[PDB]
């Protein structure tokens, strides 16, 4: 009796990402970039998820809602989760307490429009935090969240009020020798984010950041899910394994085959069942409680 | 009946990239690397495609065009097409209006001299814009363009006027929570730019640039390339595969075997046909006006 | 009559290392990625180590010390080797003699209230240095560092008081054009450091850090660890090998499975013997004295 | 009748490198790196080449020559040519004429007094220019340089006075469109650097270089190196095939392995002369004059 909850989530940056993360504010060909994810990105990962009868869940930024309205209903139309990652995907440590309030109240009633229900997810874009735990709480219907990274492939409990100290040089050792102390738990469940499940960092070409990668190869990247996914079904009998992706990236037909593999390797494993993350929610607030 | 239109195209940055682009203006080491993609490297490429009688688009700058003047010779005789790249390869979007037309008129010139016809095709350096629409256009001859990437193995006609909001952290999120709003339709046909398709940022060593690769693999990016090249033969019936090559990079030894694996395998498919940008272009109005 | 000495060592950076090293200080999201090392982390390693009944040192910096109690409990009940390696895994170059005297204090006596021995073995943060032989000496305890780099796979007696000439460049080159001046042996023992086995660097995202890696494959560093030992293997009859490595990134299920493979190849040697620091600094004292 | 001049040369960076080069300046764990290169790495080599009764050309830097006597002395006795390569690696371009001359000049001096003859050869620190033609000439001596990148696998005379024109944008277009105009050809010979036949820049690691690598795996590089001498050996009837290597670098065991396979797989070709860089310069200046 093995259950292995697998899922995509996929984070609809198209332009937002570039506005608000990715330094493509200024950049018309960057933009350009941007509109293929929307137009061309979504519909190509539609057809994937279909082929393999699977459902998904789209984190979707409010710009992005509101630029590509027609893959919206696409979207919509095929029975997928829609869950919030801010309008211009804002990093939310940059925001007031209120323009990261407004952004959230925004996302939320755009997806209601589109989605008949308020969305219950959310993905901090580029994946910060704050006070967010407060908000997504506050701002109701948020049952989980997909941006932290206490774990792996397990969900928890959000704790709020985790406190450290930083280190000051101008300072002597000992005050700031001191460990870091948790806070109390919430209800936020958390269904954690892991750069290691990520098509982005490793494959997106981003000309402004010093940090930026793009030529890793989709086969090494494809190898390295499918290890981790491996070891997950040896050690693990309840385990959730979700991938983190974006049109602008995994809808280009080199990764997209790379998905094939990792979705068909999965596929050959007993006690997988491929969900939503408010199905791993739910089921995980079931599964245990408090 | 599949037509997949393959090609390649010669960005022929030479002196002219590391002028404009990639920090080399004060290298006499790098100005040195310039220097063999003109007299070593653009010969050796001509070796590569007529071996498989292969027709081809270079896109000179002018800097190149009269640096090399015996190799823009053996250019034009092997009948491949001639386009615009810049001057210096300034990058478009740091001058003037009049500094870029200026820019424009003189490449369409010295293009003229050397070849008789205007040029029809452009690629921006680097891959900028800003208001190169409007000149292509006005400069007349300038039927398409390789600069964007709206999309990505299908042409499409540039819209011009796309605007956006950007963020302002100074402001309320109200007031920069709004989508993009797409311009108009233009005349101006785009065979797409694709950094997947591009050998030089994995493969070019750029000592000023924080983001330089140039030690990925020929072969990790060979298979990258011919990934892509499966799926779209795969996924479609019509479709345009181009690659962006430099004489700097492509004209090395090891990555010029790479194209060899690539030729070669492309010319496994049937369906396939190797043309000019031109006729792509070409094809591409007729296929679908207005 | 081989004898090759192999050893781990896990340097527990966890959130230290963000406070310290990794600029993840403002970070949540990066703070929870430290909680995972710890929490999560520490006994996967534990589970790795007993499966294949290997003794280990963990150099643990004290804030890990005092924020994962429950851990490091595991830790010692299993016999482990416990070193120092800082309070919050600050840079000893950064630091006062004070700063960097009252650390090494603190750090002491956090592991001899957890262990009831004092500390013999030590890891500079990041690995650094300054005059931090004369501390690890003069702070007692201390018989041996694992922070330098003179060696490869011989341990050796750490020269104080060396010094060289730095270039000035508004001097005239006779000024700064002399060799460097080695100091003094003295009996700090050296089991040395090596980024070619070290497991963050190529491994572990660090947004803030220009020179970030992460997207290394575990299976290209895997073979490459495995190559430095065949060498040595093949041309050495006394060597020690150590690996460098931390829970936030070996306990990464892709890397634990690179781990299984370079254990179980180790283990195929005859004349391997797996060890602790400790044990290595003892051999090496009476091995060759002075 | 095909004659492939293949040769190895070492550049002996050890501390000199990161007091001029690589930021190690004040970082004791840098310098820790550099005495490896010397005292370990230079042995390794020397092992590495006799194994293979190969010859070699070490371009030693004074400040390795003074810091580093009792290596100089085993490589003078195996028979090596000695290169200048600066005295604690200044970059040639940040030095003032007579800083770079005095540089020069104590270089060639230092060079004397351990073997006896003047040096024939120079390779640039970090491969920079400036004026040094003209020095490497007047200086005597200077017979032919590998520094520069005019060519890739045929030697050729250095012409002096090339000019060029860079962009300023504070300018109108025509003040810079201009080419680039050729000097006048000299009688130094080069012996062309190149960043596909180098080990550093791919395999050392350096924290303060935003731009750099350090574990792209040997394995990949070995491949690289092959694929160009592959291409070269069916190619060309004479070619000389360089490569520059570093002590602090391939003296590593897993690039030390990396050498044998590129060894082996070289000396499975006829034509094939392993030779040091002043026999390249000897038979180029005799197998065409002028
Ligand atoms: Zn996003
Ligand atoms: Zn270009
Ligand atoms: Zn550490
Ligand atoms: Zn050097």
């Amino acid at each position: 009796a093995k259950e292995i909850l697998v899922a995509y989530g996929v984070d609809i940056d198209a332009v937002a990402g570039w506005l608000g993360s990715y330094g493509g504010e200024d950049s018309p060909d960057d933009i350009s970039r941007g509109l293929f994810a929307g137009e061309v990105g979504i519909p190509r990962l539609l057809k994937l998820f279909k082929k393999y009868h699977l459902p998904a869940t789209w984190f979707v930024p409010g710009h992005s809602i509101e630029t590509f309205p027609e893959q919206m209903k696409m979207i919509v139309d095929a029975g997928h989760e829609v869950g919030a990652h801010g309008y211009s995907h804002e990093n939310p440590i940059a925001m007031s307490t209120k323009q990261e309030e407004d952004v959230l109240l925004k996302s939320v009633e755009l997806i209601k429009d589109l989605t008949g229900k308020a969305p219950t997810g959310y993905v901090a874009p580029w994946w910060e935090f704050s006070n967010i735990t407060n908000e997504l709480l506050l701002k109701h219907g948020f049952k989980y969240d997909h941006s932290l990274m206490h774990n792996d492939f397990t969900p928890y409990y959000v704790r709020v009020g985790d406190s450290w100290s930083k280190i000051d040089y101008s300072l002597e050792a000992k005050d700031w020798m001191k460990p870091l102390i948790r806070g109390v738990e919430t209800n936020l469940v958390e269904i954690p984010a892991n750069w290691y499940l990520d098509d982005l960092p490793p494959m997106m070409f981003i000309k402004k950041s010093p940090n930026s990668f793009g030529f890793v190869s989709p086969r090494d990247i494809g190898q390295m899910w499918i290890d981790q996914f491996d070891w997950v079904y040896r050690e693990m009998d309840y385990a959730v394994f979700s991938m983190t992706i974006h049109p602008d990236v995994s809808a280009r037909p080199q990764v997209l085959l790379m998905h094939e593999k990792i979705i068909e390797h999965i596929n050959k494993h007993e006690g997988v069942r491929w969900v939503t993350f408010n199905e791993i929610a739910d089921d995980f607030l079931k599964r245990n409680p408090r």
